[PDB]
């Protein structure tokens, strides 16, 4: 095609390997010259902006490279230089080069990325990204909520044409989604909650210290992001109620493996609120929840009858119900939430979203 | 790329008319011009190609302009002369003016709609519109599927990414939902089919002779666009089994108000099938269905679990499920697919990401 964006991405972990494949195996009328790859020290770089010869196995390429890894500053200004529109491709989770984003877009930079740290930062930066000013860079984030799913796309559409986001409810955690889906059920069942944390660990569904995924944390952050985008200001992951299904007396342990080896100890306690659901047919699910007219944001355990919708999900699929002044009836979109393919996918979507608009 | 687009609008009724509310209310950097409005035979056109001079007040300037509708022909050289890029947005139904979407693409116009003529017709005119000539306005239909559901350009980004859609199932028409909703449950009642239906139209759900809505002729239609979408060479919305609920009599009952009263003559049969589903724990759902790798798309009455995200849908709203590669577990993506306000949403969305381009 005539229109050609120059891609500087940067991770080749889980999600970043599958991104690489999609996007050099994409044909579009739209060119993609993908003019940076660098995965922690080692980097790929075009001086000039033409196309990097990597096809095949750019994850050999890369390994064989000479070339270190320029600090952001000097990243950015190389990428100023670019006689073609440069989109960067964040795939990793740094809080780092996030702390760079601001950087990145008041310089003509755009950026396509599943990493949530600079959208679940302090308002101020928040702000930023999202000025429109018209030496900006444009900022796209899908696979920050939801990973694939058309979550961030759907909200901004609607809230564009003139409706307001009301509530928004949702299981926001592939891990979490996977642990309580097969934990509380609408049968009376009897499986030990660390029983099926260690399947979700083994199963690869877990983060190398399952209490990376049990703190809540990260679907404190997704929230952060929707309820920022629906109209509440929230002002970080930490300035509202968010549960933490970690034990008090593990919250010291230093191995992760001592951890899950004591999670055992606890299940009487978990179990416990899911036999205490019998108040009406319910069961027990983690949760984030935002109410905008009353800025009310939080995430923690949730329950809800057998035969609400939440009580009967898939794998790790995790939905998002949305309700808006237009939308009486909340709109619910499911699927995975997790996943590099699924993932990755989100953020090429992303990337051919800012290239169309370039 | 451009900061300003003129906008040329056939037709303001249900959809139409919320359409042009939002578009001309809607807060934005871009800014979107109305050159050209037409309903009947009425019409309001600003030779300077600058914004009409009806500030929000269009459908009074409208019923009282005494200017002709232009022959469409006549339109399509017209926009030809716009200072700025030119968008149509249809909001007919009319299969003549879709007869034309290809000439307006083929020079430059592009086109946003909720008409599904064009798309749901012949198979040439569907590959028409989607051809890469270099030069061709864009073509966006997002209001034809699941009206403002992020359902068409969900598919088109996960199939440029290089995903692949295996099966899909789904809901599509609000009146045939809230109906097989009230009429089959898991709490199987003594509902009877004629029953539901009455309530249907007497409560608006309905057009005002159901036989429309029973027909599932729209739902076809509405299947063989996702089903082309997805990679099966549908040929049309009958080339494929399509089962109508009019009862094989009442197909020349003459009045709209012979069918509506002996409608109840033939309960029996479908409550039958109601008592059949119930006992298997199944719910009697109205489907659109397309399995790809069999080349196999339909349209009628399929039974599904109670534990199924289908029985337990709200209202009227649509629902689809789309099984991919990527997703072995069906994303799911429901609420209403229909409404004014919902639809037009849809269409600016599309007018939206039209815009951006260009
Ligand atoms: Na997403
Ligand atoms: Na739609």
């Amino acid at each position: 095609s005539t229109k050609v964006v120059n891609v500087a991405v940067i991770g080749a972990g889980v999600v970043g390997s599958a991104f690489l494949d999609q996007l050099l195996a994409m044909k579009s009328t739209i060119t993609y010259n993908l003019v940076l790859l660098a995965e922690a020290e080692r980097s790929l770089i075009s001086k000039d902006f033409s196309p990097l010869n990597v096809g095949s196995d750019w994850k050999a390429a890369l390994a064989a490279s000479t070339t270190k890894t320029l600090p952001l500053d000097d990243l950015i200004a190389h990428l100023k230089t670019s006689p073609k529109p440069v989109i960067l491709v964040d795939n990793t989770s740094s809080a780092y080069i996030a702390g760079f984003y601001t950087k990145f877009v008041e310089n003509g930079i755009s950026i396509a990325t599943p990493n949530k740290k600079a959208f679940s930062s302090d308002l101020a930066t928040w702000k930023a990204l999202f000025s429109n000013k018209p030496t900006n860079g444009f900022v796209y984030h899908e696979a920050t909520v939801g990973a694939g799913l058309p979550i961030i796309s759907f909200l901004r559409e609607i809230i564009q044409t003139g409706d307001e986001v009301e509530k928004i409810e949702g299981i926001f955690s592939g891990t979490l989604s996977y642990i309580f889906n097969e934990f509380s059920t609408s049968q009376a069942n009897d499986v030990k909650f660390s029983d099926v944390v260690k399947v979700a660990k083994k199963l690869g569904y877990t983060e190398p210290d399952p209490r990376d995924d049990l703190n809540g944390l990260d679907v404190a952050r997704k929230v952060t992001i929707v309820g920022r985008i629906s109209g509440v200001e929230v002002e970080s992951p930490t300035s509202f109620p968010v549960q933490s299904l970690i034990p008090k007396p593990l919250e010291s342990v230093k191995s992760a493996d001592e951890f899950l080896e004591k999670l055992s100890d606890y299940d009487k306690d978990l179990t416990q609120l899911k036999k205490e659901a019998a108040t009406e047919n319910k069961v027990l699910r983690f949760i984030g929840k935002v109410d905008v007219a009353t800025k009310s944001v939080s995430v923690g355990i949730e329950k809800y009858d057998y035969s609400h919708p939440f009580a009967s999900l898939k794998g790790s699929d995790n939905v998002i119900s949305i309700k808006t002044k237009r939308y009486t009836n909340p709109v619910v979109i499911q699927g995975a939430g997790a996943g590099a393919a699924v993932t990755a996918a989100g953020v090429l979507g992303d990337v051919i979203k800012i290239a169309q608009r370039l």
